[PDB]
Parts: C-alpha cells; sequence; structure tokens
C-alpha cells in the first residue's frame, strides 16, 4: 500500500539510514534478517500488557542499601499526593504498593499516582521503597510529590501490523584501486586468513606483485582446511601489505548453513591511525574510492590431584591472563571437571580447535549437559566474556543470551550500551543477542528509548556497522507504538536543528578566546528564528526521558570562549504541574566523538552499583550523554556547577599560583547557612573519593584542572572524556582538594584520614567485581576506543587492579598513589600550562 510506502519514509528519516537500499549488499542477510525479527518483535508486542507498558514504571528487586535505611530511622516515607491547588503529605510505609496509598487517600479525603514535572508513574504492584525515583529523592533530600491524574490511553500505544572432504580454495583474480597517488610505488601481496573468532585456522599469501592501478594474479589458494571442518562463523579475511592497507571479510558460510560460491567483488576498508570495526562482514559503500579485490569461489575415571590443582589454578586467573597450548590441552582432555566449573567456560571455549568438525559436534555434546550453567548464579561478567570478538560460535553465544534473559529491566539499561556494543562481535546479523536486545526493547519503553539512541549513535557514524544495527532499529520501531514513533520524530528534528546551529556558530569564529560581539549577537537571532516557528512547544530529553523541554531560555543560552565553540543551551520545563522553575540545559558539542564519554559514563554507572552491593555511596555525577553524529552529541547540565580552573582564575588569574584556601573560601561562599557548607564537606569527602577511584581503574586520571568540576553543595566530578581519549600522576588529587580536608601539606586531618578510609573501601569493592570491570574495559577499547587498542592497551586494567595479589598488597598500593599525588603537588598542573598555554 502508498500508506507502507511513506511510513517507510518516515523510519528511514527516524533511523538515518536505508534499510532496503540493496546497493552495498552481495548477499540477502539483511532482508533475510528483516524478514527473520518479524517474529521475536511480534512475540513481544503481541504479548505485552498495554497498561504497565504505557506508564512504564521504573523498580528494582535489588535490597534498599543501610545508607538509604538510615534516612528512614523512624520506618515512616511522607509522600505529598497533588490534584489542583490542594496538596496534602501522607505517612506511609515503605512497604505499601501504590493501591495501598491510592486508598488511604481516598479514605483521607479510577486515578493513577503521576510524578510532578516527569512523564514517570507510581503504579504496579511494587513497594514504594522499590521505585528509582522514591530512592532518588531519598538520596537527595527531596519530598516524593505526586499528580493524581488519568492512565496514559494504551489505545495511542497501536501498532501498525505489517505483512565434501576435500581443501578449502580461494582464487584471488586481482584488486583494482582507481588512484593510489599519495605515496612512493613499493611492492604488493594478498593475506588471506580463515579465521573464526580472532584465532587464525590457517593464513595463505600471493606472490609479492608491483602496486598499479589493477593487480591481477590469477591464483588459486589451497588451504590446509577441508571443507567439512569449517565451522559456520567462519570469516575469509582478505587482507592487503606493502605494513597493512586494506581489508575485508566474506562469510564462509552464509546465515542459511551454505557455502559460499562465486564471483565476489568486494570494497575494502582502509587504515588511517584489536578492533571491532577489522572484523565486519559489510564491505566499503564509497566504491569510487575505494580498493577492490576479485575472488572466485567454485567447492568414566576422573582427575589425579596436581591435575585438579593445575586445571583450578587456570580457572583463578583473570579473563586477560592468556593460555598456552599446554592449559589449552588440559582444560580440553578434561572438558567435563571443567563443565563443572561455569567460571571455566571463557577458558575452556578458548580451547577448542573449531577448525575441525569432529571436535566441534564434541563441544556441542558438552552444550547438551548444561546443567551445572543453566543452574548456576548468573554472573554478567561471565556473561559478557563469552558475548566478546573471541567467541563465534553461535550455540557458545547463546548460552550467555540464555543466561542473560534473567535481567531485570534495571540490569538491561545497567548494561544496554554494552550489549549494544558486544552486537558488533557477531558473525551474523540476526542474533540471539539481538533478539534480546529487541524483545527487551520493546518489553519496557526506557530500554526502548535508550536502544533507539545507542543504535542511532553508531548509524549516523559507523560505515562499518551502519547497515545491521539499521535492521535491528527497524525492527524496534516496527512495534514501538504511534506515540514513541511521534516522540522520537520530535526528538530527531530537535537534536538536526540543534546541531545545525552548532556547527555554524562553530564555523563563525576563529581557534582563538574572543566571545566577540558578532557571535552573540548571531547566536541570539539564531535561536530566536528557531524559536517561533522552527521547534515545537514541547520535545523529550534523550538523555532524560522522563523530562519534557519547552521554550528556550535565550537570555541564559551561550558559546563557550575556548576553541571548541560548544552550545550551551537551557529550556523551561514543558510540564506546568513540575515542583520547581529549574531550566532543563543541555551543552552541543562538535570536535569530540561523544561515544567516548557514553561508555566510561556508562561505567562509572556500573561502579556506583557495585558499590551499592558493598553500601557505599560514592556521590558520583554520571550526567547523561548521547552521541548523535560524527564527533558531535548532546550533554547535560548539572545545575549551579563550575570548573577547577575558574574557582582558581577568579581569586588568582591566568597563573599557576594555585592558592590552595580559594576552593573551601567558594564552599563557604556559596553556602547560605552554616550546615549547608557541613553538607557540602561531606559530599566532597566522597565525590572526591569516587572519582579518584574510578579514574585510576579507567586509565583516565592524570587531567587537567579544568576537566574537572564541582557544585554549591560541594559534588566535586570530571568531565570531558572524548578529548582526553615524561612527568605523570596516577590521578588527581591536588592542595587545594587537600585543604578543604585540612591537611596543611604535611598533616592527617579527621577528613583525609575518612578520604583514605572510603577510597581503599571502594577501590576493594571493585576487586570483588575484578573479571566484569576488566571485560567491560577490554569491550570498551575494541568497540569505542581506537588509538587505544593492542594487548598492552587493554593490559592496563589488570595492574590497575592490582590482579593476582592479596587485599593486604592492594590496601598499599593504592595508598602509595594517593602520595604520588602529594609528592607532586602541582608539577603535572603546571605541565598542563605549558601545552594549553
Ligand atoms: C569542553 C567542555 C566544556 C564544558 C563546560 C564546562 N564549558 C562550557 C560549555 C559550553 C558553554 C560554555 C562553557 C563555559 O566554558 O562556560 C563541559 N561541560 C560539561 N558538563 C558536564 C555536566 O555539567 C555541566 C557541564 C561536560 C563536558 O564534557 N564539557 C566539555
Amino acid at each position: 500500500s502508498e500508506e507502507s510506502q511513506a511510513f517507510q519514509r518516515q523510519l528511514t528519516a527516524l533511523i538515518g539510514y536505508d534499510v532496503t537500499d540493496v546497493s552495498n549488499v552481495h548477499d540477502d542477510e539483511l532482508e533475510f534478517t528483516r524478514r527473520g525479527l518479524v517474529t521475536p518483535r511480534m512475540a513481544e508486542v503481541a504479548s505485552r500488557d498495554p497498561k504497565l507498558y504505557a506508564m512504564h514504571p521504573w523498580v528494582t528487586s535489588k535490597p534498599l542499601p543501610e545508607y538509604l535505611w538510615k534516612k528512614i530511622a523512624n520506618n515512616c516515607i511522607f509522600i505529598v499526593i497533588h490534584r489542583s491547588t490542594t496538596s496534602q503529605t501522607i505517612k506511609v510505609s515503605p512497604d505499601d504498593t501504590p493501591g495501598a496509598i491510592l486508598q488511604s487517600f481516598f479514605t483521607k479525603m479510577d486515578f493513577v499516582l503521576r510524578v510532578c514535572g516527569r512523564d514517570e508513574y507510581l503504579v504496579g504492584e511494587t513497594p514504594i521503597k522499590n521505585f528509582q525515583w522514591v530512592r532518588h529523592c531519598l538520596k537527595n533530600g527531596e519530598e516524593i510529590h505526586v499528580v493524581l491524574d488519568t492512565p496514559p490511553d494504551p489505545a495511542l500505544d497501536e501498532v501498525r501490523k505489517e505483512e565434501c572432504d576435500r581443501k578449502f580454495r580461494v582464487k584471488i583474480r586481482g584488486i583494482d584501486i582507481p588512484v593510489l597517488p599519495r605515496n612512493t610505488d613499493l611492492t604488493v601481496f594478498v593475506e588471506a586468513n580463515i579465521q573464526h573468532g580472532q584465532q587464525v585456522l590457517c593464513q595463505r599469501r600471493t606472490s609479492p606483485k608491483p602496486f598499479t592501478e589493477e593487480v591481477l594474479w590469477n591464483v588459486w589458494l589451497e588451504f590446509s582446511i577441508k571443507i567439512k571442518d569449517l565451522p559456520k562463523g567462519a570469516l575469509l579475511n582478505l587482507q592487503i601489505y606493502c605494513q597493512l592497507l586494506y581489508y575485508v571479510n566474506l562469510l564462509l558460510i552464509d546465515h542459511r548453513f551454505l557455502l559460499r560460491r562465486g564471483e565476489y567483488v568486494l570494497h575494502m576498508w582502509q587504515i588511517s591511525g584489536f578492533n571491532a570495526d577489522k572484523l565486519t562482514s559489510a564491505t566499503n559503500p564509497d566504491k569510487e574510492n575505494s580498493m577492490s579485490i576479485s575472488i572466485l569461489l567454485d567447492n568414566r575415571a576422573e582427575m589425579p590431584n596436581q591435575l585438579r590443582k593445575q586445571l583450578e589454578a587456570i580457572i583463578a586467573t583473570d579473563p586477560l591472563n592468556p593460555l598456552t597450548a599446554e592449559d589449552k590441552e588440559l582444560l580440553w582432555h578434561f572438558r567435563y571437571e571443567s563443565l563443572k566449573h561455569p567460571k571455566a567456560y571463557p577458558k575452556l571455549f578458548s580451547s577448542v580447535k573449531w577448525g575441525q568438525q569432529e571436535i566441534v559436534a564434541k563441544t556441542y555434546q558438552l552444550l547438551a549437559r548444561r546443567e551445572v550453567w543453566d543452574q548456576s548464579a548468573l554472573d554478567v561478567g561471565l556473561t559478557m566474556q563469552l558475548l566478546d570478538c573471541n567467541f563465534s560460535d553461535e550455540n557458545v553465544r547463546a548460552i550467555a543470551v540464555q543466561k542473560l534473559e534473567s535481567l531485570e529491566d534495571d540490569d538491561v539499561l545497567h548494561y544496554l550500551l554494552q550489549l549494544v556494543q558486544a552486537v558488533k562481535f557477531e558473525p551474523y546479523h540476526d542474533s540471539a543477542l539481538a533478539r534480546f536486545l529487541l524483545k527487551r526493547g520493546l518489553r519496557n519503553k526506557r530500554i526502548g528509548h535508550f536502544l533507539f539512541w545507542f543504535l542511532r549513535s553508531e548509524i549516523a557514524q559507523s560505515r562499518h556497522y551502519q547497515q545491521r544495527f539499521a535492521v535491528i532499529l527497524e525492527a524496534y520501531l516496527r512495534g514501538c507504538g504511534t506515540a514513541m514513533l511521534h516522540d522520537f520524530t520530535q526528538q530527531v528534528q530537535v537534536i538536526e536543528m540543534l546541531q545545525k546551529v552548532t556547527l555554524d556558530i562553530k564555523s563563525l569564529s576563529a581557534e582563538k578566546y574572543d566571545v566577540s560581539s558578532q557571535v552573540i549577537s548571531q547566536l541570539k537571532q539564531k535561536l530566536e528564528n528557531l524559536q517561533n516557528s522552527q521547534l515545537p512547544e514541547s520535545f523529550r530529553v534523550p538523555y532524560d526521558p522522563g523530562l519534557k523541554a519547552g521554550a528556550l531560555a535565550i537570555e541564559k543560552c551561550k558559546v563557550m570562549a575556548s576553541k571548541k565553540k560548544p552550545l550551551w543551551l537551557e529550556f523551561k520545563c514543558a510540564d506546568p504541574t513540575a515542583l520547581s522553575n529549574e531550566t532543563i540545559g543541555i551543552i552541543f558539542k562538535h570536535g569530540d566523538d561523544l561515544r567516548q564519554d557514553m561508555l566510561i559514563l556508562q561505567i562509572l554507572r556500573i561502579m556506583e552499583s557495585i558499590w551499592e552491593t558493598e553500601s557505599l555511596d560514592l556521590c558520583l555525577l554520571p550526567y547523561g550523554c548521547i552521541s548523535t553524529g560524527d564527533k558531535i552529541g548532546m550533554i547535560e547540565i548539572v545545575k549551579d556547577a563550575t570548573t577547577i580552573a575558574k574557582i582558581q582564575q577568579s581569586t588568582v588569574g591566568n597563573t599557576g599560583a594555585f592558592k590552595d584556601e580559594v576552593l573551601n573560601h567558594w564552599l563557604k561562599e556559596k553556602s547560605p547557612t552554616e550546615e549547608k557548607f557541613q553538607a557540602a564537606v561531606e559530599r566532597f569527602v566522597y565525590s572526591c573519593a569516587g572519582y579518584c577511584v574510578a579514574t585510576f581503574v579507567l586509565g583516565i586520571g592524570d587531567r587537567h584542572n579544568d576537566n574537572i568540576m564541582i557544585t554549591e553543595t560541594g559534588n566535586l566530578f570530571h568531565i570531558d572524556f572524548g578529548h582526553i581519549l615524561k612527568e605523570r600522576v596516577p590521578f588527581v588529587l591536588t592542595p587545594d582538594f587537600l585543604f578543604v580536608m585540612g591537611t596543611s601539606g604535611k598533616k592527617t586531618s579527621p577528613h583525609f584520614q575518612k578520604f583514605q578510609d572510603i577510597c581503599v573501601k571502594a577501590y576493594l569493592a571493585l576487586r570483588h567485581h575484578t573479571n566484569l570491570l576488566i571485560i567491560l574495559f577490554s569491550m570498551m577499547l575494541m568497540t569505542g576506543m581506537p588509538q587505544l587498542t593492542s594487548k598492552e592497551d587493554i593490559e592496563y586494567i589488570r595492574d590497575a587492579l592490582t590482579v593476582g595479589k592479596n587485599e593486604e598488597d592492594a590496601k598499599k598500593y593504592f595508598l602509595d598513589q594517593i602520595e604520588v599525588c602529594r609528592d607532586k603537588g602541582w608539577t603535572v598542573q603546571f605541565n598542563w600550562f605549558l601545552h594549553l598555554v
């Protein structure tokens, strides 16, 4: 139908890529997947409670922490219910369900409890203590304000219903580049590799022929591998060395479990400055400039003491610890003892010779047991381990996705970005994970909204992965409901408008520190033009979907004084039932790859949760950040917060003569009462402690004081992770923060002891989750950090988390790092001034 011809055009402008376009495919995988995702989509769309879906309640089954129980020592929670002008508080029990509170209001002289200023609803059979918004207010000191109004109409959420034994051979015909002049002429060869998860089964090279705009070889390359022994997921990697220049991959076994046959003219990817993009089945879509390759395909006793100890020692080691042939052969001979240990699964599966039909068959016999694994307690770090680059077998990856299914939505939101990025390591487009991300995305609207923006960030930036993600985004968009589709349409239109403004203002400026009347007057009218008839009355905040934003506070909107020129935007809340007059502030910044900030902030949310398990609150501010396109995106504005450099440049001014007192003076200056300075010193102890631990672990500690911020309420925090991703420091700890602690160079004050206590308590709390942190880090680098990728680049986390060593040797190592910051004082800080200024 014609209505389906415009619907698809809506999906295309939403996705930012055309899913129907067959100009850059050599097979029907993407279309077959588009057709294959209709089943799991409808298996959720036509399976979800329309009432709870429309209301999207945010709940958690996790225990309320020791610190959050300290806020309610009276066993009573106060909730303020509002209708119009009337507002009366209720003495509610922590275990009281929304319905129990609904009747406790009717009795105290059809409707649903909606949050004030937020598109959030406190509904469903859950106690009020087990709500994320309630736990937020209890952590910040806010009162739980709610509106009495009718439930959201599920009719708005309607979905538009749709619908042998011979050795492997490869003939390398030749290579053709239209234009090569950039470097001095040398020789060239092709390296055809048969791989199954970063592991080469065999390698065959061509003879070196001279580098020309067309190099013909016509050589048949016979491999050591037989056609029967080729595993599903086997990826023929074609490489070019002058020393690597061009890579390309072809899935020897296809999506229908068929060996690839025929003539293929593959457009290859170049190298600029191991890597997730290096594994792509997708060809280069820019056929005019790219190098192509022409190829042709026509084809029961138990263990002794010391061995059990040897095996147990192997399972013990961190994910990064490599395995010798001895270790691998050990794991394999004692398969069944290794199967009895779930922590051995990532190591046992790396001991499989996948280029052996017989060994794979034995591996599949082991997977049939699964009893130990299926009954084992879910380990996210072990589940993620089996979903990485080192695992290409579908049935191996399925057991990880099987173990994932148990997660509550809250934990799905916790690991979403890392799971979204893990799709990059999948051999085929349609996968158990891709189907899992889709199911969960349609079951809840919060996962849905964030799944949309995560897929979109990569679609409008990655040529290597735009096509596959696009197929998964369409699948979601084709079942999210008319309302969400309407919402994303607004959001995108607004982001597109505001990115236009950002670049225009970036162009209308020269690198130097200026802020000339011309740029300020232009910015004023630029926004004024879009305010009147371009941007709608209300758009949803992508980083915080609870919040709806209205009109711009033009008089509050600015542009940075320095080289990057990002816009500082401010918006009024679209909700007239809001608790305050607090604006919605956004930063739009071009130059820095905000995908790197996203990953660091998502790990920061993880660390916070890990700390919660050992009842620690490190006052971290993982502010919202979404990458929208190439070297551009949004940043959430943390209210009434200033850079550390600005607090130093106020009393002093553009000098390295950093006076330690200025910081505490600012804290007492911005405090209305003495109690408000006491709460500010408390917030500073945790916030400084958390960010010291968090940064050192992630090896992003040595930072310039301009890239560290602080609030009027004492909460200190790190910023701009994109630009960072000799004399050195492990992290940031200078005498200015130390003065607030109460130390005059050499002192062990009551607040610096508190910091020293917390820091080791937090570092060890993260050591109880070593294998998880190591995986998330290893994955973060492979999927988000191009320059930060090699064996030695990933191996940083081991030394930082002090792998192998005891709690005593760990306690020592971290406090020694605090001392490195104390020995240096301001030496690396002044060095920043020589490079920056
Ligand atoms: C490079 C740069 C710069 C800034 C800010 C501090 N600087 C500005 C950004 C935009 C407009 C004006 C300024 C200003 O320098 O006053 C900045 N602010 C961030 N925010 C984190 C959340 O709290 C609000 C701040 C985050 C970030 O990555 N930033 C990066």
